């Protein structure tokens, strides 16, 4: 198998273990796909609380002019003051700019300050790659001069699909709400009504059951690109396709490509069930020193499941409890006593996103002492 699209990543979103990649590495232009570090550092600071989901943002002359004239997917703003949810839904859902610029002066003061931060973020994410120059995905010509100091003409973000797969996840794991918006194939805002980008959702032209995100993008040098999550065969996966080969019939290419690689994994990957909720993955037991000695028994609070191939010799080494070692007692039972890592030995590309490989927690099934 192989993508009509010249880079692309699919990752498992949980333990961000890759599944398919095509020159995954090489930074490329993202267009607003962008807008997903952008919307980070808006959830960010909802959960610090500097700001709220229903606190009024005022939209300047740069973004509010940006919308008469500026062929760069917007919505009109004529009030020129709006909801941080309003603007988070106009930003994900309808890819507007304004809505982006506007959130960003809101939480840094200037789009230059927010850009700062969001090379910080980036730095954090172990993700050193990075072109950042600003928080739409437009090209800077198209910003006249609004552009970051230093910063040229034409540049344009850059990211590698590699390095978007772990924006999305970290995005989607640390805040699994921003899927309610990406969700829904339209939306109001404040009055009109807005439309999805994205195509694969509910009721639209290239729906695909099980999908819910994430974030449309085109532009010249970015070409027809898409970041999209699904939930597929009991299994979430993070899909990031940047530059969809133009087909002259199927505007929809980006998407079909996207549905293309997901035939791919769902027919290559599978969730077999290793642990039982309740169970003991090797009759296994954590070390305590006072009361009982002997064993707590390590247990599994949840079902815990493995990506495997199908079809594959015998099969996995996700043997392995380690205990977190001897430990003081009472011990109360439910407590986190040790973990199950799976021995990935299955790789894929660089096979992580993460330096960390699967463990599962397994927890103490009883008191001690």
């Amino acid at each position: 198998f192989t993508i009509a699209a010249k880079h692309a990543i699919a990752v498992e979103a949980n333990t961000g273990k890759i599944l398919y990649e095509k020159d995954a590495t090489q930074p490329v232009e993202i267009a607003s796909i962008t807008k997903l570090i952008t919307v980070y550092l808006v959830y960010e600071a909802l959960e610090n609380g500097s700001i709220t989901l229903s606190t009024p943002v005022d939209i300047s002359d740069y973004p509010y002019q940006l919308t008469t004239n500026s062929e760069a997917s917007n919505i009109p703003m004529e009030a020129r003051n709006y909801t941080v949810e309003e603007l988070l839904e106009a930003t994900l859902v309808s890819s507007a700019n304004s809505a982006a610029i506007a959130l960003a002066e809101k939480i840094a003061g200037s789009e230059k300050d927010f850009v700062d931060m969001m090379r910080a973020k980036l730095l954090e994410w172990g993700i050193q790659d990075a072109t950042v120059v600003n928080t739409t995905g437009l090209n800077n010509e198209t910003l006249g001069d609004n552009i970051y100091p230093g910063s040229k003409k034409d540049e344009e973000n850059k990211l590698s699909a590699y390095d978007v797969a772990i924006v999305a996840r970290n995005l989607i794991k640390k805040y699994p709400q921003v899927l309610e918006i990406t969700k829904k194939p339209s939306s109001t805002f404040a009055g009109m009504t807005i439309t999805s980008t994205n195509y694969m959702l509910e009721g639209m032209p290239a729906y695909r059951g099980g999908f819910d995100g994430l974030k449309t993008g085109t532009t010249d040098k970015a070409g027809e690109s898409f970041v999209g999550t699904t939930v597929e065969k009991g299994m979430r996966v993070i899909t990031v396709v940047l530059n969809a080969d133009h087909q002259d019939n199927n505007p929809y290419a980006r998407f079909t490509a996207t549905s293309s690689l997901m035939d791919y994994i769902s027919s290559t990957f599978t969730l077999r069930k290793i642990v039982q909720q309740g169970d003991a993955y090797q009759d296994s037991k954590a070390p305590v020193q006072d009361g009982k000695e002997d064993t707590v028994i390590a247990v599994a609070p949840e079902d815990i499941y493995l990506i495997e191939r199908v079809g594959n010799q015998s099969s996995q080494s996700v043997q392995f409890t380690p205990d977190s070692k001897a430990i003081p007692a009472p011990l109360e039972a439910g407590t986190v006593v040790g973990h199950l890592t799976y021995e990935d030995k299955d790789l894929i590309g660089q096979g992580y996103i993460t330096t960390e490989r699967p463990s599962f927690e397994m927890v103490a099934d009883k008191k001690i002492e």
